[PDB]
């Protein structure tokens, strides 16, 4: 119901049926073109390594990387824009064996092979022109 | 005490004008944190834009306007007086000619004026920083 603190952090532990909830709204309108970003990091400090990237521009493009010994990798990007102008969303993001599987108000929307393995995650940060009512990370079989 | 984040203010500016504020990045320059500060010709998120002024800190400042939905020519300086970690005071201030951009008492940044500051009837500060302090102020 209340709102998260945004930057929002929160220490997790990933595998092969996990399930990373997000339900939040962009802080602006699509032309002023708000950001989100979700970053599962190896360590609880901020500057650690990105075992996963997931990057919105809102209206425009999603960008996925991963930052190894402090540098980031090769960009994957994606012009598939679920998000609706002014509206709530619910991000899903699920471990499966060989990728990330990320949902857009239940539609299946983006993938991204694994680099390291999920259990080298120890925290999730989400951040930047959001508001966050929930955070929720879930196991399952 | 903190102000909200979007910020958002009434403001009449004129040839003599600052526009003071004072906050901190919400993430270290590695994580390349936003700061985002617009002149705006209406009390509209969607309104035109005078002056935008954007930084990704410790990369670059971007600068420019937002006229019937579209911007127009992009002003780049690489120029970078924000500190990791601390916190700044940003001062825009408005001469005859342009915008002086003042960061922890350094002279920083200009822009040109493209429609007369007086076009100005907000001001919105937003983006990745905590803010402590937004005044408008004017001696001329």
């Amino acid at each position: 119901m209340s709102l998260l603190p945004v930057p929002y952090t929160e220490a997790a532990s990933l595998s092969t049926g996990s399930t990373v909830t997000i339900k939040g709204r962009p802080l602006a309108c699509f032309l002023n073109e708000p950001y989100l970003q979700v970053d599962f990091h190896t360590e609880m400090k901020e500057e650690s390594d990105i075992v996963f990237h997931f990057q919105v521009c809102f209206g425009r493009r999603v960008v996925m990387n991963s930052r190894e010994e402090g540098a980031w990798k090769q960009q994957v990007e994606s012009k598939n824009m679920p998000f609706q102008d002014g509206q709530e969303f619910e991000l899903s993001i699920s471990v499966l064996p060989d990728k990330y599987q990320v949902m857009v108000n239940g539609q299946s929307s983006y993938t991204f092979d694994h680099r390291i393995k999920p259990e080298a995650v120890k925290m999730v940060q989400v951040w930047r022109d959001i508001s966050l009512t929930k955070f929720n990370v879930s196991y399952l079989k």
